[PDB]
């Protein structure tokens, strides 16, 4: 050990260290500076970035031996605190910077270290600095990230007053439609708002810290465990199995469909009779501490014997493969799609037809922070879990069989958490905190490492697929035909419906009166699948809009206007039959198309014999809101004090729950003149707030705005006088008034689609958009860079603008991974942010433009559709047919690395 | 376990706790909120204050349960931090209220609960307030702290401005004598100071918690440790016993006198074949957590054969007593006194002569910070050892044989620490800490709860009296005779030299020509002896002084007229035969004279029938210096950035060793005109700074001082340019010439005490003092009032007065307890702060007058003495010469207990 004297934000500290310590872990627990954010702990994410010496080093990968007696260390919470705030902060908070916000310390500790060295950067030498500091941001796109450092680094330089980086209130006083800045952006900025980890570290002596006991192979029978060497480990409590679960110790997937041949009772808490996939927690050690925990967790021996693994969906969807779940056929559901006349004929007697055989992949979500959660025996005798759920009240009832509880007794609540985009659709940690907890009795946390994140959580499911359409020679749409084969590894839940979505997007955006189709859903042993933004719409649009080039291709026809000519308009019906709500693409288009004209000759005219400049277009539409007459509810409340509290479960992967329930509460209760600053968000817990359900599906704005909305309306009715005016909460209370007050919507035009022939009008809000892609291609190294992305986006009515533009510029730099660099299909190569092909800001162009054409939704809240999903339906289409624009060469499956590139173009 | 939201200093913080958790727990551990000072852990000091819904509550005595949701806490932390302090903290700063600082953040937290329910209180208002809430001070006298708050008060209300609590440099811009602030009071009002049990806090996950297992029999021979059920505990690491010392286990004395009939080397490290006393420490438990370690502590097994104990000085004195160290007689020094001719002749034919039994007792330190200490391994093979040593380099000495290490393999460095009052010129918890360490390889840390302090740390040593003197009618004395008995429990170190204190002392501060006098140290199975504060004066200048005023009353004459008569004048010695080298014992009684007629005339009009006031004498003297010719050296050193640090082991208890350095330096160094913010002190550390000696008789002033000045005066040397003027860093590094510069100084005209006669010239510096008490006395409860303390003080030159007058006030408090309350007789109801008797605000009267007569000294530094001890000389005799003054009753038996004088008064 070793005394080191040192300056900590301007304060001399005494410390006691291991020279071999990581500063992150010195700062984090000796010092309970939280503010210093570990993700991925291998120096690639910049979440820990500190200033040492006037250099901005990740403290993960900083050692105390490299800290000098009199060394100056900087971490977020001596940038500036609440209420004292640096330019930094006080811009991120302006722009918008803080999505999950998990990011944000560590960009907000670089960028004053850029500052310093360089005070009047420009936007590239703020790129290039993010760059080779290596700081992460899988939200925000990083343009508005950017956009703060250069108005921080214009105060901090005297060219404008500081007062301008504070919000000014719009003349109406509306905040709905503003740049309102969202209530969590300050203790985001400041790393004061506790994530999972954080609050590990700031739980009680007694509360024990869980390691998993993972499957090494990713098929197995298991014939036993033997804990003997753990349990003689420093800091080893106990190791759980099995045996010490106290219910069926299986998820349920709880909608099965009824035509699915399993039972959706597959998938186990800890694994008992087999390992179905690598990764699968089979046993938890119970220790002081995790790195205890850990250390003995690799001395559990596991007596397994090895299975054939199914490592694809073709490979186990093999007419004589072996069932993973001995008595359900690996192929456990199939949704055709049938609408309109037989399209053989139709073919046969078309113009023109095209066909492609097309691939999208296992996609991870790759969160800046990894997965985190705790449990706890409450003293009112109920199991309480603290997690990254965005669906608190779907996950209840998904785990409490399982653990043995009856949903009285269990209270799951969501942490404050640095991103999902999906995977937190599924229960990952939920049941086995749960498991511990009651086993034990005592508090536990269970963090998952950046290894365990990719490997053990669930994935965008990957889908073969081949499409075909029939069209005249003007290019009117006959017919489609679709198959489509969805590998979701070995745990069903939501597998059944994410093919359906094949059968409702595969082809959205055009009017084609004839399908044809199939979707077909097959466990495999390769990562189970959890939703990923977009949820099947990644993989139909991807095939249907890469086939509408083809199409426009063989016809000699461009193919914005093939497009044009087949967009839905008024007496159109989308694949399911169902009428489009608003009829906004041709509208979109028109005025998207003189930017894609300039768009292609600019191309032609900056294309060089070796870098090749291309531009693609493609359209998306997604559902807002689960399939069918989804609902919500939320309670508006007027409490002592004059502040509005609006009750909600509305889950905040880090999208804008908060912001979003500000707004539509502020609209609706404009009547009254309430203050924005006077409304007051719940976080999701089941015991205390309504079932709003969950955040996915983009469905939160429409349903639990409408929620909010009608609820607000009827505390306004609650809170009138006769005469006109307001009573105050103490003339209510004086008259024994009611002052909490319900108000619940439901989507009842919606059906579910029928499982023989897929038609219904499963949601009643859809969103529409059209892409247009920039690349250049080095035809030599079959790099592709992407240097402009442009979204036309229908929206309805935006609640706040900062929202939404950071959501489509999140969704943007996503489908720039998911075009050119993003897979998990290696599971120890993808294993790390760098090596499953993470974006960093290089990778993102600083050029990424949006365009509202906002047609008002007859059933949005205040005409609102969401958007948290519809840039991702379709970037990449758009990316894959720019690089067909550029060269010539189409990629079908995947992501378009550069080998791949270069053997199609040398072709 | 239960989720609170709540709010901590202005932030929301999601905490999850054990509804029967300690909130002071949970702010310092969960939270890292180590400015929450823990003491006392029973509700007693106050320490631990923090606001909780407008309320000041002891946060040690305030369990989870009492938070409501949504509550709001307000710590130091909150109060305001560097650079963004309080009034409150910045009057603090102003006014010297933080000595040891360890009491400073919960007065402050209290003090703002006050002006915000009570904006401008009197000052008897500011004293109800900390009475009610128990905020305890043991260094102060509390008269700053009300200063303190006044002033704020003044600034919060708009009476004057804020700039006003920032400290004004005087017009000459020296620091030397005025009231600049001292260097580490902005740290300890903001609690960023970390004192040991926080740096406790802030060590690394390896690190074991020890607990002491410890005899509860005051004495026994051991026969076994069975620590089989305690291994088994939760958390439990090792037990460590006598077994595993690598050395002699056994603490030397070190400076053992060689008519000492014992070896010095009587102390354990570890108990081995006998418990010595009550406390001792038989075994460590090393676990992951403190509460963990004691838990088990409780489990281990001692088997023990008890003897009879001997608990006073008196029964362990009997000829026929057994001896406690078999082969050492239980008396193990005797110290003659032998001046001037044959006492016996003198007092059969003086005219008048007196005689009295006197006792002072067991008087316990009570700081408010209980001891702690830890220990580790460097990564240079060298074992460190961090702790409340106020010697560093006396305690490497007397502890490396013991623990088996040479000296260059042995590091002692003191913390920051909470008061000590020279418990600490004893090793406590350092030499357990390196066995510890040294044994498991791994840091280890110990902290005492109060019990343990109380018990189990060393005490003033009682002393038995008998003084006699004879006089001439006209009051000149002739003679004394001095038989004292000084009760040192069971180990030795220092106990001879305490002895010794008592032919220096008794009867000090007049011509005495011819004393007769012999002291006897003897061994007890009660506390073993730790220097206190006046080592030895404050038991034999209560003897003399009280003696003093019998002669006085026998005599009819005035007890100051008696003083003035015999005080020291040219040509007169003290009781060595030495002559006194100033002479300001006539001018200080001169000017204390009308006060004290005034005082007189006050308590005659004001006394009523129930109500007696009196008015008290006394004269204290004290040497400033280790005896015979005491040394120190420093370090002076130009840095490369123009700052200049003075390298000392000036070891801080709290008194002021930074102000003390910095102060010094500054004069020192005036002719190259070094602002003193450019002056840096050195923590002590045996490794890295000189061998300054302990912060033990009042002499570092004296000798670092003058160290200091040496050191400051050749750095001018050695910058000086040829012409004029300094050379810069730059320029003697340029030229490879010296920047870091020796000087030493010592006290060359001394010599230690004769083992025969007791003669010599043991100091050459003395501090010398006149008080006066003002007392109420209620007749009818024996219940004694101080209304007023006054001392009259000759310290030759203030290095700095915010530090001086700090340190008289607390002297003069430390007397008042002395004299009415304080004693550590039995062993578990004095082992509180209440039940030993500790003074609270209302004890200590807010009249408490300094008048400084300062007579420069020929060889302090400037002309300077030391402060530290002379307050607390004879106070008590003071006010028991005032209780007498009030009732006729004299108290020869301290504490002065309301029984005991009821029973005076009405025999
Ligand atoms: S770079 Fe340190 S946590 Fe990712
Ligand atoms: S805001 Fe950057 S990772 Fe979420
Ligand atoms: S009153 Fe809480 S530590 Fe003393
Ligand atoms: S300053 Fe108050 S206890 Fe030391
Ligand atoms: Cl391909
Ligand atoms: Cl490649
Ligand atoms: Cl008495
Ligand atoms: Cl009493
Ligand atoms: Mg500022
Ligand atoms: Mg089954
Ligand atoms: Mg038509
Ligand atoms: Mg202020
Ligand atoms: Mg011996
Ligand atoms: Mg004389």
């Amino acid at each position: 050990m070793i005394q080191k004297v040192i300056t900590v934000n301007g304060i001399e500290q005494n410390l006691f260290v291991d020279a071999e310590a990581l500063l992150s872990d010195v700062l984090r627990q000796q010092l309970g500076l939280t503010g210093v954010k570990v993700g991925c702990e291998q120096g690639q994410c910049g979440a820990c970035s500190v200033i040492l010496d006037g250099k901005v080093v990740r403290a993960c990968v900083t050692k105390m031996k490299r800290v000098a007696d009199g060394a100056q260390i900087t971490t977020i919470e001596g940038v500036g605190q609440p209420e004292n705030l640096h330019p930094l902060q006080k811009a991120w908070v302006l722009h918008g910077g803080a999505q999950c916000g998990f990011c944000s310390p560590g960009f907000i500790v670089s960028a004053k270290g850029l500052l310093d060295t360089n005070a009047d950067p420009s936007r590239e030498d703020v790129r290039d600095w993010f760059q080779k500091h290596r700081n992460a941001c899988r939200c925000t796109g990083y343009k508005p990230l950017v956009d703060a450092v250069m108005d921080a680094a214009a105060v901090i330089n005297g060219k404008k007053p500081e007062t301008d980086l504070e919000f000014k209130m719009p003349a109406d006083g509306r905040i709905w439609g503003s740049k309102y800045p969202r209530p969590t952006a300050v203790a985001k900025v400041t790393g004061t708002l506790d994530y999972g980890a954080d609050l590990g570290l700031k739980m009680p002596a007694g509360t024990l810290h869980l390691a998993m006991v993972q499957a090494k192979v990713s098929h197995a029978n298991i014939k036993g465990i033997d804990t003997s060497e753990a349990l003689t480990m420093p800091g080893v409590h106990s190791v759980i199995t099995h045996k010490d679960v106290k219910g069926k110790n299986r998820i349920t997937g709880l909608i099965t469909f009824p035509t699915n041949k399993g039972d959706g009772w597959d998938r186990p808490i800890l694994c008992d009779e087999k390992v179905f996939q690598y990764g699968d927690c089979i046993a938890l050690v119970c220790a002081d501490s995790e790195a205890n925990a850990r250390a003995a967790a690799e001395k559990v021996k596991v007596d397994l014997e090895e299975l054939p693994a199914y490592m694809s969906g073709p490979a186990a969807a093999a007419e004589d493969a072996i069932e993973i779940h001995p008595g359900t056929p690996n192929v456990y559901f199939e949704q055709p799609i049938v609408k309109g006349e037989d399209t053989g004929p139709i073919f046969a007697s078309a113009d023109v037809t095209v066909e492609g055989d097309f691939y999208v992949g296992r996609q991870p979500h790759m969160p800046i922070e990894p997965d985190v959660a705790f449990a706890y025996m409450g003293d009112d005798g109920k199991c309480y879990i603290h997690s990254k759920s965005i669906g608190v009240h779907l996950h209840l009832y998904m785990i409490a069989p399982g653990v043995g509880l009856e949903p009285d007794q269990l209270v799951l609540v969501a942490n404050p958490m640095g991103g999902t985009f999906g995977y937190k659709f599924s229960p990952t940690s939920e049941a086995l905190v749960a498991v511990a907890a009651m086993a034990t009795g005592r508090p536990v946390h269970l963090r998952y490492n950046y290894q365990q994140q990719q490997q053990y959580t669930g994935k965008r499911s990957p889908w073969e697929m081949n499409v075909k359409f029939a069209a005249k020679k003007d290019g009117t749409l006959l017919a489609m035909e679709s198959d489509w084969l969805v590998d979701h590894g070995p745990y069903s839940e939501f597998g059944d419906l994410l093919t359906l979505r094949g059968a409702q997007f595969i082809g959205a955006g055009y009017n084609i009166p004839n399908i044809r189709g199939l979707g077909r859903t097959v466990a495999t042993n390769h990562v189970w699948g959890s939703a990923f933004r977009g949820y099947g719409a990644p993989q139909s649009m991807f095939a249907s809009e890469c086939l509408m080039d083809m199409l426009a291709e063989k016809l000699g026809m461009d193919p914005l206007e093939l497009r044009y000519k087949n967009a839905y308009r008024p007496g159109d019906t989308n694949p399911t039959g169902q009428e489009p709500e608003v009829f906004s693409l041709p509208d979109m288009i028109d005025q998207l198309r003189p930017k894609y004209q300039a768009a292609l000759e600019k191309a032609q005219k900056e294309s060089t014999a070796t870098h090749k400049k291309g531009v693609g277009i493609s359209i998306g539409v997604y559902g807002s809101g689960l399939d069918g007459p989804d609902a919500s509810e939320a309670w508006a409340e007027l409490n002592a004090d004059g502040t509005i509290t609006v009750h909600t479960a509305w889950e905040d992967h880090g999208q804008g729950a908060d912001i979003g329930c500000v707004g539509t509460a502020h609209e609706a209760l404009r009547p009254m003149g309430v203050a924005p600053e006077k409304i007051k968000f719940t976080w999701p817990n089941t015991a205390t707030t309504p079932n709003s359900g969950p955040s996915g599906g983009s469905r939160q704005q429409v349903m639990t705005g409408n929620a909010i909305r009608v609820a607000c309306e009827n505390l306004l009715k609650a809170c009138e006088k006769p005469g006109g005016g307001y009573y105050t909460y103490d003339e209510l209370k004086a008259a024994d008034k009611p002052t909490k007050i319900t108000g619940n919507w439901t989507a009842s035009g919606a059906t579910h689609c029928d499982a023989v022939t897929g038609l219904g009008k499963p949601f009643v809000v859809y969103m529409y958009g059209v892409f247009m892609a920039e690349v250049t291609v080095d035809v030599a190294t079959g790099q592709t860079t992407v240097d402009g992305m442009t979204l036309m986006a229908d929206l309805g009515s935006l609640c706040n603008q900062l929202a939404t533009d950071g959501q489509i510029y999140g969704g943007l730099a996503q489908g720039i991974g998911l075009a050119l660099s993003e897979d998990f299909e290696d599971i120890k190569k993808h294993a790390t942010l760098v090596g499953a092909g993470f974006p960093f800001i290089k990778q993102i162009p600083d050029k990424l433009d949006i365009v509202y054409v906002n047609h008002p939704r007859p059933d949005g809240p205040f005409g609102a559709s969401g958007v948290g999903e519809l840039p991702l339906t379709s970037p990449h289409a758009a990316i894959i047919n720019a690089i067909k624009s550029a060269t010539g060469v189409r990629i079908y499956r995947l992501p378009a690395y550069p080998e791949k590139v270069l053997e199609a173009l040398k072709a």
